[PDB]
């Protein structure tokens, strides 16, 4: 029955049916209910068709018989456009279901009571240290006093920077539906029979509601609002829950005070409407809009919880607040008459409410009108104005003997205010160096002094330092401006006009020089920005990384810059970007080294350095693995301040479920604290040498395939949906489409290519290297974590899918090239297994393996569907006999979009 | 430790420590945490003082040594005014804590799986039938088809009429705190150690927050708002949860449809601001105000959940709604931009939102301004206008294939709308017959036609029928009006002007005649009320009850009245009122008979009769007992329409906790349905005869003590805090103060007096009567339920408290009178025990016994405190040596108020 579907699913994932392992059951239950829904909505035949795709696809994943893939192919090419959309919709939705189930399983999986203490424990959610356990290791194993631990945490800073979903920001409505499905599932395993019957019917109903929210592309403004949804869903509440647990952990190590409510321990930021790199749709107007939206939403969140705080704050008992209440003494849900003065905390909070309302309304009018007449004194323009009256309530309760009450909801609110400020996320701006060069070259030519672009690096620096202390402005009204130059100058206009608490960093993409950084500083001074954004270079190519040290050295040598920077500098690294240039192995090692070198240079100059981790690192995986990934960082690269990218495709895993949200915040904080007092071992010299030797080879293999093979590009454009995803060659292609196109094929070339040659050569040069590599794997956190990510990527790989795409889409003369990349994949995988000490992929993480494995049949169905869809899109003369319509003006591009989104939702993070 | 307090509490309530019996543990935990709070806030010495009062009081309740009561007395009279308030505050708060604990215990107590099927099962929450089990008994035992059962429920009507708390409407803020204490307690027995530590600290904090919400009397408007709080807390959500369970129960008996969303199964009403009987503070203005408030709140509740429904209703798929959406196509929390038309359900619900807002705002302006310019078309003036667009969404989802989605939140909302309408509660007006007589006598004299008051009953009727068809109005501008006559006429003005959906019944207090009812009908016609309120007589004294039949017969004989009444009449009975006149036994029996007789008369005339149950009956107990109480009603007295008083002092028990709320709604519905198809046995003729004989004697004893003893009044005024509760003789005293004054003394004279003589005489006249009475107890639901309520009242009794009040407050020459009432109490109790077949009070309901028993020590402490406080208030020359202040311009009246409220909160319902 349900028993039958359960049995089916267990053939792919068998063995240890323990008591907290319910994942297969959850999946069975959801799939069962969804198959009924499909029958009701679309008819028995369609249900049977979906069931048959699933079955065929399961059998192919079980035994890997390519006849099975071909059968599923036949079935799928025969479907008319309409049936084909329903099938793609069905399997995408099954994926979202399996992901909700898996989150529930990770949320309730049992922790290991006794931990071995090896660093490997920190790779796994069930064994990793929580905040208390981290405190205790630091006190007992590293001989820190509890006070020292407390003091470091007080000064610590963790900043999570949210980026756009590369394929599909899940809309607010749907995400809530996903939440309720998950909750109904949870509650079903808590239970009276009638409750079960009712929950059962409520589950059924929510699965359907989700499926039928299934309606061209979205505005960046809307993409921003969709990306902010997780605040409401979890983070908003989660921050105070986690800070409260810090309090408890501090108490359990002998610290008899709460973690101060205004320690800036957690900060969130955003690139959404800020990053315009290679993206001219992100205009100045978009930037202004998302700043106002962030401000609107934050005030609105405070406003919509302040009435609850006012109810709870009924107390009648200090003179400081008494006085304020007396001074102060309509269209709202709760306190719509004047508050009486015998309710003093409500008089204060009543004023805070009104002010919050006015702050929210100004932003709304600024947004939809263009201006508002609402004045500064009616509104909060700075976060201290909002804290102040809340601190007053806190103190008044303490002075009147009610400390204990103060530390309830009021303390929660104080923390939310301190963490989220007036703008939930501070926005980073990002733009590429060449755009700044263009802007300056327009200025220099118009001024008649030559062409900045033609100038040497020394000349650029000399001219920029002279104009950074210039007495005249640079830009006259008659400066002629291309659209691109205007768009870049008007971005600074927007920075000059919006409050500084809207913004974080100005990241320079494709940075290579001292002058790139100075260029942006000059444009900010020219716009007279009261509080210039800090300037952060992103060095992308290997060569750029190699030139970064000399570039920072020079910046830090310049009096004007040192004085401006005030002891602090941030530098950004992008793992996926560097891996596109050099292969992932060589980018990993180079990035390790570069960070060492820049840390040393910072120290020498008495500058505190923050490394901002862009996408594609081990640290962006989420979950347990992020925890060891953080502790693997080179010594002193964190030093009390973490700034990391939370990748769009991981946001749901990290923050969709309340427990996972809590644990994400916890491991980021725990890991940051620990690393500064307990660095991973530094590598043995033999390891460096071998890693250098392996980098040279890995880069040679990767580059010879990706850049020197004259037909690589052509192979890429056929074997991969890259071109269709649009809706020079590889050097010019951006990192996201690179990773994505190969992830859609289940092949992942960008992640593993180069590791094969590195290993083969090392082991062939000297047999003893195998053992050295294995020791590196057991003992060197950096190496372990590097290998693990790639191992996780191979578990999501299926060379049979790549083969099928070759048969359908690649011309015959390219097929053997494809075949040879598949042999490289196999050989690379096997070398990685031998180094990891494993027979099977992920035998060190069987819960992850199970999760990925349950997804495969669904993903595979979408892959097969996609492959034929691309055949049809690409070739209007390919046709087959379509079956008479099975279901009860929408095209092939629509089916492909569903396919791409479904695969990406099942593939989640890779490289 | 905590172990120590647990042991202490178990000495009063020992034995069967089973697994779902946690009440003592809960109490221990709360008391433990509260004792710490007291130490922190007021010092160790005060904590020790509270502990010692508790101990002394526990020992007195254990062994009943009167030396122990005297010690507690000494301690308590020695306390200065300030210490004395803290102690009274502490013990009142302990009571509220024990009540929250007890609710949690009743919420989670385990149901008996197998029920014996005796009607006694329905007295007890653990054994009573739920709605499904009621359905099944009707189908299988009474041979009803499931369709017949379904049809009766569809036509069934249950109306719960909320009345003011007689002592203290708990304010909205505090009630929420009580809720969170209870929740934190629940969650503590669900659990990771850190969660427990956090819940532990959250419990601690909420206990304190409650204790320090401890701030002259309240406006009826405010009393009304406080009495409405339970809607927000439970009832609002509870109605749809219960209707959904009806759906499930129907499905489980083979009915394949949901209970229709607009079946008026549940209705709530209110007397708050409506009842002005003996209460001139309840003015026309108050009535207008609470109608507008009810309207304001209801719109506000719909408004504040409509945004959630709009989020969830994302669906894009019927032409009827499509069309409406197109036609329709800012300052809010969620949808503050214009809704797009590809979101059709949101366009519709967006309009409903705006309309709800405007409906809420009109009422607010009408209330605080006096008028609004906001027009009828901007606002809902009738419930169908609000349903209509919701029915449209429901139909559109069904027509587009989404039946299952429609039956989620949308169906819930539809039910809330159908149940609560535009005014959460419909308001009853009540005023006494003599006020109408006065108003008419003013009219007749001014008209020069004589004095209505002087006229006979026949003349009154003749004149009223002639003027009910009169062609001129009665009231000219120059009619002279006392303040009372004006207040009564202006009430009808308010009825003429407010929408009819604000109101329910016009109850006439002290009704005796046909003409009393006609009088009110004439005043309503004179005010041209479009939809006159139905006129409902409340016959109070025995003699009035005896004259009621001839009065209804005459009304039902009059063409004008029959035509006006349109086949329907409601009559009200007041158990506490009739018991004040005749003693509770004789009022119970007479009320049984009168209801029989009026049912017969209704039938004869083809009038459907509703009996409205005023306060003081078995049916007002709440909990399990209410369930048998309902099924005990005389045959055909319910007949598909129940209308009962939910007494203010029981509201918290019935609706404060969500499970209890659900079960209250369930038993009212289950019991009503069943009774109409399965009447209790009718009494054997020997039983009637004996009951008549016992009534004559019970009334003679009660009346000879209460009305003929010349010094009774004087004894009452000293032994009881009656006079102080103010802030002819007994005939003139209202029922609430009568019950209350004796409940404050733990003596309860009004409930049991008369039962002693009834039993003694019956058993002495003929020994065989003992056995007849016992059979009546085992077999006759009416008798059983009658005896049970009195048995529950004796469990709350303590003649030692009455004795102490006598020593302190009654003069020596009255003390033996007091002593003789105590001998009557003892003898009456023992007779009741013998008839019930019990050795101890409540051995048939040990869970109730435990609950009442845990409260006693607290109540006793307050009693002792009260007794000396009254001594001090009454006698400014009584003094004792006060102890130096123990704690770290407030008087004796304040301590007494705390005392009275505390005792009433522990005594809950009695007579
Ligand atoms: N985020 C997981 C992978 C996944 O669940 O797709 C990991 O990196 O281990
Ligand atoms: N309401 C309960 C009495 C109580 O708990 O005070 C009953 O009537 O049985």
């Amino acid at each position: 029955k349900l028993a039958s579907i359960d049995a089916q699913l267990r053939l792919l994932v068998p063995g240890k049916v323990s008591e907290d392992d319910k994942l297969v059951e959850y999946d069975a239950l959801l799939l069962d209910k969804f198959l009924d829904i499909l029958q009701d909505l679309h008819g028995e035949d369609l249900k049977e068709a979906v069931q048959q795709c699933y079955e065929l696809s399961a059998e192919y994943e079980g035994k890997h018989d390519p006849k099975k893939l071909e059968e599923l192919g036949s079935l799928l090419t025969s479907l008319d456009t309409g049936d084909s959309i329903v099938i793609a919709k069905a399997f995408s939705h099954m994926l979202n279901l399996a992901n909700l189930a898996e989150e529930l399983q990770i949320a309730y999986r049992r922790r290991i009571k006794l931990k071995s203490g090896d660093f490997a424990d920190e790779a796994n959610a069930t064994t990793e240290s929580d905040i208390e356990e981290t405190f205790k290791r630091l006190v007992h194993k590293l001989n820190k006093s509890p006070e020292e631990v407390f003091d470091a945490l007080k000064n610590q800073t963790v900043e999570l920077v949210l980026t756009a979903h590369p394929t599909q920001s899940v809309r607010r409505s749907l995400l809530q539906k996903h939440g309720r499905i998950r909750n109904c599932l949870a509650q079903l395993y808590a239970i009276t029979p009638d409750d079960k019957q009712e929950l059962d019917e409520a589950l059924h109903r929510e699965i359907q509601a989700a499926f039928r929210t299934d309606e061209t592309p979205p505005t960046p403004q809307d993409e921003m609002r969709a990306g902010m949804s997780y605040f409401h869903e979890t983070i908003w509440k989660g921050v105070p829950k986690f800070l409260r647990r810090v309090d408890t952990a501090l108490k359990n190590i002998g610290i008899n005070e709460r973690f101060p409510y205004n320690a800036p321990l957690i900060q969130f930021s955003s690139w959404m409407g800020g990053d315009r790199d290679g993206n001219p749709r992100v205009t100045p107007e978009v930037t202004r809009d998302v700043c106002l939206l962030a401000r609107m939403m934050t005030s609105n969140m405070y406003f919509s919880q302040i009435e609850d705080l006012m109810i709870e704050m009924s107390m009648w008992r200090n003179s400081e607040l008494r006085v304020r209440a007396e001074e102060l003494y309509k269209h709202y849900i709760e306190f719509w008459k004047r508050i009486p003065p015998n309710q003093p905390y409500r008089v204060i909070l009543g004023d805070v409410r009104d002010k919050l309302y006015n702050t929210r309304e100004r932003s709304r009018h600024l947004l939809v009108d263009g201006k508002s007449d609402i004045p500064d004194e009616a509104v909060y323009t700075n976060v201290e104005q909002l804290l102040e009256p809340l601190e007053l309530c806190y103190r008044s309760l303490c002075d009147c003997g009610d400390h204990v009450i103060a530390d309830g909801s009021l303390l929660d609110f104080l923390r939310q205010v301190s963490t989220f400020g007036l703008s939930l996320v501070k926005l980073d701006i990002r733009q590429e160096s060449d755009r700044h060069t263009e802007v300056l070259d327009a200025i220099t030519q118009h001024l008649g002094i030559g062409s900045y672009r033609e100038w040497s690096e020394e000349k650029r620096q000399e001219w920029l330092l002279a104009e950074l202390s210039g007495k005249r402005p640079l830009i006259g009204p008659d400066l002629p401006k291309t659209e691109e130059v205007k768009d870049c100058l008007d971005t600074f206009k927007v920075l000059a006009e919006l409050p500084s608490d809207c913004f974080g960093a100005y990241i320079i993409s494709m940075a290579t020089s001292t002058s790139d950084v100075l260029a942006v500083e000059l444009l900010q001074r020219e716009y007279h920005i009261k509080h210039p954004l800090r300037v952060v270079p992103l060095f992308e190519k290997l060569a750029d990384l190699e030139a970064a040290p000399a570039a920072m050295t020079r910046l830090f040598s310049m009096d004007w810059y040192r004085n401006r920077i005030d002891g602090k500098q941030e530098v950004m690294i992008g793992y996926s970007d560097s891996g596109k240039d050099a292969g992932r192995f060589s980018a990993a090692w180079q990035l390790y080294k570069t960070q060492e070198q820049i840390v040393k240079i910072a120290k020498e100059f008495g500058v505190k350095l923050v490394i901002f981790h862009g996408r594609g690192g081990t640290v962006g995986r989420g979950g347990g693995p992020t925890h060891l990934a953080l502790l693997s960082q080179p010594p002193d690269t964190i030093n009390g301040s973490l700034r990391v990218t939370v990748q769009g495709e991981v946001i749901e895993q990290s923050f969709g479920e309340e427990h996972l949200c809590f644990r994400t915040l916890q491991r980021f904080c725990a890991a940051t604290l620990e690393h500064g007092m307990n660095p991973p071992i530094s590598p043995r010299p033999e390891w460096r040498e071998l890693m250098d030797q392996m980098a040279v080879v890995a880069t040679e293999e990767y580059r010879s395939v990706v850049f020197k093979e004259p037909r690589f590009v052509e192979y890429f454009r056929l074997a991969t949906p890259e071109l269709e995803f649009g809706r020079g060659g590889i050097e010019s292609l951006r990192a996201i489409p690179w990773i994505f196109s190969w992830t859609q094929t289940r092949f992942h070339l960008p992640v593993w290519l180069g590791f094969g040659a590195a290993f083969k050569h090392a082991i062939q040069k000297d047999s003893k290297n195998l053992q050295m590599l294995q020791e590196m794997y057991k003992t060197w956190p950096f190496f372990r974590v590097t290998i693990d990510l790639v191992e996780m990527v191979f578990a999501k790989g299926n060379p049979g899918i790549a083969a099928l795409n070759d048969k359908l889409l690649v011309s015959e003369d390219l097929r053997p090239f494809g075949e040879s990349l598949r042999a490289n994949y196999e050989e690379t995988k096997n070398y990685l297994l031998k180094i990891a000490g494993h027979k099977d992929l992920l035998e060190g993480d069987p819960y992850l393996k199970q999760g990925i494995r349950l997804r495969d049949p669904y993903i595979t169905t979408l892959n097969v569907c996609q492959a034929y869809t691309l055949k049809r899109i690409r070739d209007p003369n390919y046709h087959v006999t379509l079956r008479p319509h099975i279901s009860k003006a929408p095209g092939l591009e629509d089916t492909l979009i569903l396919t791409m989104k479904g695969i990406a939702a099942g593939m989640q993070n890779t490289g």
